[PDB]
């Protein structure tokens, strides 16, 4: 059994694949904390996790010319100065359920907790290329692309890429991260080494890193080209093509509810309704709005948050909105988002549907009675 | 009277106001061109229009330490290279009359056409800045600070800011423009000088130039802080409160149907579905998709345009598309837009409704009939 070394993860996880492993925490806790505790930091593996003996652990890094630039994890440690970013990993097929209840679709379910967020630690990718001696900027549309030690039967290495000037760039905060809320990389989370590109799908960010390496073209691996791209609600198997969508980077604004469940009992008087927002792009969410009868009628919900610095918000807002319930009716609560480029999210998922269940961000909706 | 040296106008424009004088091109010429002529492209005043004396003219540019750099039109010519930027301008008004459909708005009652699109040639706002004496980055959060020529009977000009981070970016190509389309700026449009911020609401591109100051502060003017600002569809009047709202700066998606207009009758066999597509910060639209059946189901449109670098897509997407369509039928066309970072427009302006009318992009929809 290939995954016979996989690490043993915590019991309360909804899990949707076991091999490879796939899990998000439960929605009651997912929003509980600001740092998603390692422990439920939501897991998404397309392969046997690697066991990786931290001494003999080599990072590859392409110089300019070609040749070779090989890193041990303790210079990694000791030749940059570390650099601490909190920043939510967001999957792109995060609610892809919710799709399949318009027409089923391809993938993972993903409720809405593929979604975590926690404080990185690490060497910036910017230091790390200008130590192998590249340039702030190359001439044309170059890419910086990783491997991971993970790899398919055959051989092939999980693999995705960013745009070069994203890799430079002080501002955008791009990190080959070491450590995790303060901890080393949990082993299902990386360990030793990850990429974390923070307002990007979580795709992008590798983990267990072998090898980076910039090129003229994006990442020629499969889970580059031929998946986590958005496709027109009209296109089927039969018709796609992937040559016709980009590779998704920045993901739209989303938010969820997850407090309550949906069909819960809720006692009256006063129901405290909270969730998450977030948007790509180091776009802030600037407005959380809130529905109890099914998107009529708007409040305005609290935000809890880091005030970042402008187009640098990597880490999700937390929202919380307080109302007036009464015994004996029913609600259907409703949150939307708007980020700081007035992004805002669409009122259904049947017009933004496609064949392979990504970018589910129409409005969260959540049905439960009030009690007698 | 206040507007009498205000210039001629193109005579088939759908004027909204005259004194101020508030217009946009017929929708039907609208997207006829990639670039909007200089006589068709929407003209949005608060004032009259400034009578600028070329040779007098100077620009005022306050130094890091308090001087004043005062620039000439010879000058700014003359001393810095020209760059070209092709953008296009869009007003937060734009559609703001299907707004006013759920519930009257305050503002100019805008249909589709509160957009435009021209090649503007300037001098870079970063080579002036540097020239000033400031650095490439300043620490903290700073913005430049603008002034038009034109002011209010009391004296206050027509003012608006940007952060200093896109004045100083190579990649955001903020101009002080002197030409538009390859001619000389018209009156209208700010002659002759005006800012041109691309990617950023039309609010930034401040024309008339007189003055242009780095500051730790927005711009304080009433424009700045008391319009163009973004709230909740439960705000109203008695209750708004501008501190709680970001100064619109990069727009979201969005996208309209030129042809055909509503209400039209067109002949069955076949119908060539055309209009416009953009979004803000430089995010390209990768996808139109249109609908015949008032958003049931979906065509992927074709787009026509400048494919230009990643992050600097500035210009709009003309859309295309060619469907079988039979007598005696009824069609809403409707049609959405999606850009680089996946970001959508939402199904229905009610849940996106403010009641200074801004920030209507929710999908346009154009009912037409099919005669015998
Ligand atoms: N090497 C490697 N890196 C990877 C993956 C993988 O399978 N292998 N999964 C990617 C995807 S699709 C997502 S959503 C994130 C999930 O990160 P997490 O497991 O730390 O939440 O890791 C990304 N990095
Ligand atoms: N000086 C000055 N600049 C200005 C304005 C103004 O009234 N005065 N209007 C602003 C607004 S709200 C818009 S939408 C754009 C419109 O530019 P156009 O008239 O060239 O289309 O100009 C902006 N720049
Ligand atoms: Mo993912
Ligand atoms: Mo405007």
């Amino acid at each position: 059994d290939p995954f016979a070394g996989d690490p043993p993860r915590h019991p309360g996880l909804r899990v949707n694949s076991q091999k490879p492993f796939n899990a998000e925490p439960p929605a009651e806790l997912l929003a509980e904390r600001f740092l998603t505790p390692n422990e439920l930091f939501f897991t998404r593996n397309h392969l046997p996790v690697p066991a990786v003996e931290p001494s003999s652990y080599r990072l590859r890094v392409d110089g300019p010319g070609g040749g070779t630039l090989s890193l041990s994890l303790a210079e990694l440690r000791s030749r940059f100065p570390k650099h601490e970013v909190t920043a939510t990993l967001q999957c792109a097929g995060n609610r892809r359920s919710e799709m399949s209840r318009v027409r089923p679709v391809k993938g993972l379910p993903w409720d809405i907790g593929a979604i975590s967020t926690a404080r990185w630690g690490g060497a910036r990718l910017r230091d790390v290329l200008l130590h192998a001696g590249f340039p702030e900027e190359l001439q044309g549309e170059w890419h910086v692309c990783f491997e991971g030690l993970d790899a398919d039967p055959g051989g092939a290495p999980y693999g995705a890429s960013i745009p070069y000037g994203r890799a430079l760039s002080p501002a955008a905060d791009v990190l080959l991260a070491y450590e995790m809320n303060g901890t080393e990389l949990p082993r299902d989370h990386g360990f030793p080494v990850r990429v974390v590109v923070p307002g990007v799908v979580g795709a992008r960010s590798v983990k267990w890193l072998r090898r980076v390496a910039v090129s003229p073209d994006e990442s020629p691996s499969h889970w580059q080209q031929n998946d986590n791209k958005g496709f027109s609600p009209c296109v089927d198997w039969d018709t796609v093509d992937y040559r016709t969508a980009p590779a998704i980077q920045e993901l739209p604004v989303q938010s969820a509810v997850t407090q309550p469940r949906p069909g819960a009992a809720v006692p009256p008087g006063e129901l405290t309704v909270k969730g998450y927002a977030w948007s790509g792009g180091g776009r802030e969410v600037v407005r959380v709005d809130v529905s109890l009868d099914g998107g009529r009628t708007w409040k305005v919900a609290r935000l809890m948050g880091d005030k970042a610095p402008p187009g640098r918000a990597w880490a999700w807002a937390l929202w919380e909105l307080t109302v007036p319930v009464e015994a004996g009716t029913e609600l259907e609560i409703v949150c939307k988002a708007v980020d700081s480029s007035y992004n805002v999210q669409p009122d259904s998922v049947a017009p933004i549907w496609n064949l392979m269940g990504m970018l589910s961000t129409a409005w969260h909706r959540v049905r439960v009675s009030v009690q007698d």
